[PDB]
């Protein structure tokens, strides 16, 4: 593939997921690349009924960015402490090697704003030869 995720999927590293989720109230859960689409899920702490969960993504080293709405997905077996939101983002026909593709996650609820920015580095998608 000419594109890989430059980070481990948090759902495969539960101890790291749990720490970040408890601290930030939002954390990326799944992320995968298939056929120039990036898809995944986000877990949020259930602090209010109405929620706005977005991926903020750049394809040009933050010269510009797009906010993409995530969609609530009820788990029939889920609890009430957290909620899961999905996203699906089509990638550009070609992506840069000289610029960076990076994203982070925002969560608006209860008059508060929470973010997952991967410890200040954002989540990077890198090119492969
Ligand atoms: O019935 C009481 C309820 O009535 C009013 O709410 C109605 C609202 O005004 C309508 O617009 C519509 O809701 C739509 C909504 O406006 C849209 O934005 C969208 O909603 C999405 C959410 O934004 C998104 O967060 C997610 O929602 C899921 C939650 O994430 C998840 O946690 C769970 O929600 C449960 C709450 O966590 C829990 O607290 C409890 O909610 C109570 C509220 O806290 C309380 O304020 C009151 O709610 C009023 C509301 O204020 C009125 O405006 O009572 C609630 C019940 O006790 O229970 C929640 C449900 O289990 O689940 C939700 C998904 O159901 O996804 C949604 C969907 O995309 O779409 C909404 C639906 O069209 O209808 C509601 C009434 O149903
Ligand atoms: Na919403």
């Amino acid at each position: 593939k000419n594109l890989i995720l430059d980070f481990p999927q948090p759902s495969t590293d539960y101890l790291s997921f749990r720490s970040h989720f408890q601290k930030n109230f939002v954390c990326l859960e799944n992320c995968s690349l298939q056929e120039r689409t990036v898809t995944g899920t986000v877990k949020v702490k259930n602090v209010s009924f109405e929620k706005k969960v977005q991926i903020r993504i750049t394809f040009d080293s933050w010269k510009n960015y797009t906010d993409v709405d995530c969609v609530y997905m009820k788990n029939v077996y889920g609890g009430t402490d957290s909620d899961t939101f999905s996203f699906a983002i089509d990638l550009p026909p070609v992506i840069p090697t000289e610029q960076k593709i990076e994203f982070c996650i925002s969560y608006h609820a209860n008059g508060q704003v929470f973010w997952d920015n991967n410890d200040g580095q954002n989540y990077r998608i890198v090119h492969v030869q």
